[PDB]
């Protein structure tokens, strides 16, 4: 079987389980569980399934090499599905939440599930914390009598942790860490002292390197009991470094990127956001080019986005990503030879991860 | 040792230990250590720990009958502790998402967590993510080796769920629930068909039973190795029927309560929320009264609202209030007696927290 049809045929699976849960001992309503089947399907279904796809793809390159009945062949995969959509509805929750947090128009060219006319804020909480309780609804049933539960529980609840630390650390980017307070509402930095390498690559690694690659990758090798197969250092070190080249085209294409295509208007620019763009431009601007930036960033002013997104394009950044870009090659091309010392099937699943991450 | 005392000198245990915690493992700096620790004290201390200082009691109960070494008790008592704040942590999370999915002004007296000037919505929401998050992260460090840490862990997030879907429950029970739909802006019932006593009781069973008695109860015996000796399906009867009342008196307080005593102003009557005092008036009413109602609930108008709270006053609702709040006497005397059956020292329990309930 295919591993996308079986992923998909899993959501419906896991889907109609936890809606007759819902029915069968939380006492829904049939008005209320539509409501939720509907929710369910607009914040979790139309993406590339990339992350969940990740813990499936994993599993499958350990069957290829190991021993197994094939009645534990698909157990494994089975397994992995059901992972893989944890780390779906995982994210599911986040989205929600952030688009909320954030004042977000639009996602995936749709509008945000807050505000759809029969949702709204109130409602929209909650629904994201639903999310979030789902991730865990499916793994207390399907994985019950399972020898990786207590480690794949332990491992989640640490990826969410540090995903809603990342958060912190992004919705706080563009103020001043000594002024933090909150008592005193937050003006923005004037200095931008803060926009450095560092304290980009923390916000970054915490707020999506681990759920988007540390969380599947390792997903992976607990349902298919290979995780003393790895140096579980090198899979860290890999995941992060992936991980960021992610998120700086994401920053990228926030700035760059046609809306038709982003499926969003970007306002990284308007929102002060701690960007890579902004990083490597300050990293690299002379002083009259940092003074024009501060009097235009962080402003809904479209005439000064536009003078921003000039700044960039004049900086010719392109191939500061360039140079970021062959570097990344050449760090994770190490790490995936290294990784062969103790597998060579999971470092080709990882080889697998970066092509597709890099074709993006 | 005093057990209150015991409690708080475990909350500062925690709390350091998460502080300590995202400084080594997380990157932390201390400006956001230090908003993460006010936030901390700001959301979930000040209450009267009812739920929290529940676990701590019941595992008292069991101490006083029970053999055991002097520093198996201290463990007993600290993991009683620290499950307790677990349980403040989970309602603490709720509170915030709660008042911000709400629009409230104030809880005890001040400013709700988003109000503040330095914390806003964008913030909140995600400080709210991470007192969940807090509760799993203080779970796995305290309890890695406990034999109860998987059924803990179990019921904890069946709790969490049952309260999520009673968040649902409430946020909706203003709307027909055949027009439930994400796409179309949902109207206020004009019919009120489905202000009734089974569907008011499904609000309360599960957006507060289950985390205020239920979930406390059950955790003092956990820790303390004790469910067998209970009658689990009594603990749940009883932990529905106590929070049953609990909720009642709050609806009453709503309304009647002035807001200098009761915390904040309450907007039950505006929001028009399915509460006790709308259900019982309904159910008594005659035709002009129940159009009376129509006309005047779930509206802003101060006029209107005080229209609603004569009706109210005028229906001698206090004295329904006496004959439920005697029913309930009745109801839980008899379940205590059951579950002395089993456990006389447990029954003692739900007589104590009773009592501060009844009395409360
Ligand atoms: O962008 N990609 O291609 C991705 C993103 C996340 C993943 O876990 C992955 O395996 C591929
Ligand atoms: O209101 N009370 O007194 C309470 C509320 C919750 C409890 O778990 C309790 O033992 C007492
Ligand atoms: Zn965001
Ligand atoms: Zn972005
Ligand atoms: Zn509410
Ligand atoms: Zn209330």
């Amino acid at each position: 079987m295919a591993s996308m049809e079986r992923f998909l045929s899993v959501y419906d699976e896991v889907q109609a389980f936890l809606l007759d849960q819902l029915q069968s001992k939380y006492e829904i309503d049939p008005n209320r569980a539509r409501y939720l089947r509907i929710m369910m399907d607009t914040t979790c279904l139309g993406g590339k399934y990339f992350r969940g796809m990740t813990v499936v793809n994993v599993a499958e390159g350990f069957l290829a090499v190991t021993q197994h009945d094939e009645a534990t062949k698909e157990r494994i995969l089975h397994d992995a599905c059901v992972g893989g959509w944890m780390i779906e509805f995982l994210q599911a929750h986040y989205l929600v939440e952030d688009d909320i947090m954030d004042g977000s128009v639009m996602r995936r060219g749709k509008p945000c599930w807050y505000r759809f006319p029969g949702v709204t804020t109130q409602c929209a909480i909650n629904d994201g914390i639903i999310l979030k309780s789902w991730t865990q609804i499916m793994a207390w049933h399907y994985f019950a009598d399972r020898p990786f539960l207590k480690d794949l529980l332990c491992l989640f609840q640490k990826v969410d942790y540090a995903t809603a630390v990342g958060q912190m650390y992004d919705v706080t980017s563009m103020c001043d860490s000594n002024k933090l307070d909150p008592e005193v509402a937050q003006p923005m930095t004037t200095d931008f002292a803060e926009f450095t390498p560092a304290i980009y690559k923390r916000i970054v690694k915490y707020k999506t390197t681990f759920y988007t690659y540390l969380l599947p990758l390792v997903m992976g090798l607990l349902v298919s009991e290979a995780a003393a197969s790895v140096e579980m250092n090198l899979v860290e070190r890999v995941a992060h470094l992936i991980g960021e080249y992610f998120q700086v085209q994401d920053d990228v294409m926030d700035c760059f990127t046609p809306p038709e295509q982003l499926g969003k208007v970007g306002t990284d620019i308007e929102d002060a956001k701690c960007s890579w763009l902004a990083v490597t431009f300050l990293g690299k601007a002379n002083a009259a080019q940092v003074a024009e930036f501060k009097a235009n960033y962080g402003e809904k002013d479209p005439a000064k986005v536009a003078v921003v997104k000039r700044l960039y394009s004049k900086a010719n950044l392109q191939a500061d990503f360039a140079a970021y870009e062959a570097e990344v090659v050449r760090e994770v091309e190490s790490l995936i030879e290294q990784l062969k010392v103790k597998s060579p099937t999971f470092a080709e699943s990882v080889a697998v991860v970066w092509e597709k991450t890099h074709k993006r």
